[PDB]
DNA sequence: ATGTATACAT
DNA sequence: ATGTATACAT
């Protein structure tokens, strides 16, 4: 972005994600204007798109705070990622889909099965983040309509929430490299179930599906505290 | 009591009756010139509107109101059902505080005096009030300020809010009769959450957000161009 | 049409 | 510390 609003809301973006900008941290508008050398006005621009975003919240009164997570922040927005993947899946299984769509969900199933090897640590890491991407916002789509697609992503925006979040890509961890096994095996599921029409069963796998990250999340909470500042989408976790 | 604030409520109001229509561009000295302040408060209050889902910022630069067609009002309550459902899934699995389910239990036991001896004989302005009251004590009883946040965001938009299809904003004899079966949900939510049944809490509250689809579906079978009458569905596009 | 800096107000 | 109007820039 070529405008000084447009260069502070991806700046101050960098600076919330990575924890440099800390959750509970009142952003004024003169401290924000001197950071960035710019004045007032483009910096109250980048405040509003931030708060749009869900990376600050407005302050009654005034001012803007940038917004703090916890693990519990963490876990619940998980858990809202889940229910809205799992609403994508029934209304594609209730409502059906088209033909095309189907076909264009099922091949990148397939495709993500050739991520696994024959050892269950064999596991082409960037290929199944990638591929898994795309399947995501192929499910976020999938029943054609425009206000789901649009709210199964706004629930899948905040780091952490991302179905990208806890992979081995991002964190070279063994329990994240050992639990995409058992979360191909849930994809294969929910295209099943839609192809059956048993929105039921789409629901309650699409929305477990989500318990991989919330599982890999309790585990590194236990196991690796520390680890969690480290991990990309986790830094900004004020616990 | 600010400019940016008054002008947030009053292009609210604009886009809710549809004077300033879906598809419309909103520019800053238009915007500023028609509420009769600067650029500064304009600015303030697209960006508030933008963050509840009535103006679309557009990819080089601007606002736009957001369409909504009848696909998108059956969308947005299946959206706030499932939130709800949610907000009263967790609150069973997770445990209520003594005071906050005393607190629900009292808004519903406040709902059932709306109710007479006769089908029709209901309180309309008291059941609505009461309603937004429930469902503003549900969406906060897990005690988790997200699922809070998410619930109330979802409740937002005119049509998909508890109080969308109630007969006080439009006396309907189906929107009145709906209102026993409605009321006897909002018992059943309450009981599976004390009972810690997450799976029966979270049903009931989705099949009570099926009362606004339901009452919608009426009236595009029973009155179709009455429906524009119905105060928060004047800005549907269909 | 919007971006940007700033004076002046509470 | 920010609400607000406005001149001037892009
Ligand atoms: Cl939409
Ligand atoms: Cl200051
Ligand atoms: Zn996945
Ligand atoms: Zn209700």
């Amino acid at each position: 972005a070529a405008t000084h609003g447009g260069r502070a809301v991806i700046e101050l973006r960098e600076k919330i994600l990575s924890g440099e900008l800390p959750g509970g941290m009142r952003l004024f508008e003169v401290s924000t204007a001197e950071l960035l050398d710019i004045s007032r006005t483009p910096v109250r621009e980048a405040l509003s798109r931030l708060t749009e975003e869900g990376l600050l919240n407005r302050l009654p009164g005034g001012g803007f705070v940038v917004r703090r997570f916890g693990f519990a922040d963490v876990v619940d927005a998980i858990e809202v990622r889940g229910v809205m993947e799992g609403t994508a899946a029934r209304l594609a299984a209730e409502r059906g889909v088209s033909k095309v769509a189907l076909e264009e969900i099922d091949a990148t199933v397939q495709q993500l099965d050739l991520c696994f090897g024959d050892r269950v640590d064999d596991v082409d890491f960037d290929g199944y983040a990638a591929l898994n991407r795309i399947f995501h916002h192929q499910l976020a789509a999938l029943c054609g309509s425009e206000m789901i697609r649009r709210e199964v992503e706004r629930a899948s925006s905040l780091p952490f929430a991302s179905p990208s979040a806890f992979l081995p890509d991002k964190a070279n961890i063994g329990a994240f490299r050992r639990s995409l096994r058992g979360a191909q095996e849930q994809h294969k599921a929910i295209v099943a179930a839609i192809v059956a029409r048993e929105g039921a069963r789409a629901e309650a796998v699409a929305r477990e599906h989500s318990r991989t990250a919330r599982t890999n999340l309790e585990y590194m909470i236990r196991e690796a505290p520390e680890l969690i500042a480290q991990v990309p989408g986790l830094a900004l976790i004020s616990d």
